[PDB]
């Protein structure tokens, strides 16, 4: 009765759950978002990684992390000596909130609330069944409270194995690669370091 929930069906096929994330209304993102973006990979990846939800890019490639965020991440992976191919990759919520500003060049996402996240949750907790990772990578605030609770604070506890979910695997909360696109070069070289060595601990996980 609650969300996302009985959109799922009972299967831990990705495929399977993917088409079925295409028609959920469990919460009200799906009205104006283009479509439901399932996170891609398969289910012997050792890592997950979550974010926040689809962008505009995503949203219209209908895949997860395409657009400069997705870039910027990509070049951490590659830094980090990871195959982005063998992780499992995805958002918190699979529908985009945004919306427009005059003149502007881009759809702007919105804040998922706490509602939203909790509502699309089963999904997550289908993928991470699904796929059993050793690892949870969680970037940014809303993937991180996602799954560590809503006080949790990123900034608190970088570079910290943390563990509470589904097969208890590790848990890696991160900055999102989207702030680290703007700011002072040195504030965004430091940061991209950080980014690295938050992702070089999770592939070490054992
Ligand atoms: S954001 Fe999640 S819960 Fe809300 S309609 Fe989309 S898939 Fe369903």
């Amino acid at each position: 009765m609650a969300g996302a929930q009985d959109f799922v069906p009972h299967t831990a096929d990705l495929a399977e759950l993917a088409a079925a994330a295409g028609e959920c209304r469990g919460c009200g993102l799906y009205r104006d978002a283009t479509q439901a973006v399932f996170g891609a990979g398969g289910r012997s990846a050792r890592i997950m990684m979550i974010g926040e939800q689809p962008g505009d890019k995503e949203d219209l490639a209908g895949l997860p992390f395409v657009g400069p965020a997705g870039r910027l991440l990509d070049r951490a992976l590659e830094a980090a000596d990871i195959d982005r191919d063998a992780l499992y990759v995805t958002n918190a919520v699979k529908h985009f909130k945004f919306t427009r500003a005059a003149g502007g060049k881009r759809r702007i996402h919105k804040t998922p609330s706490r509602t939203e996240v909790v509502a699309c949750r089963p999904w997550l907790i289908a993928e991470m069944t699904s796929v059993e990772p050793d690892v949870v990578v969680l970037l940014g605030a809303t993937a991180a409270k996602a799954l560590l609770g809503n006080d949790f604070r990123v900034t608190q506890h970088r570079g910290e194995v943390l563990h509470v979910v589904p097969g208890d695997p590790a848990l890696v909360a991160t900055v999102h690669p989207s702030s680290l696109l703007r700011g002072p070069k040195e504030e965004r070289e430091s940061a991209f370091a950080g980014l690295v060595d938050d992702l070089r601990v999770a592939a070490d996980v054992r």
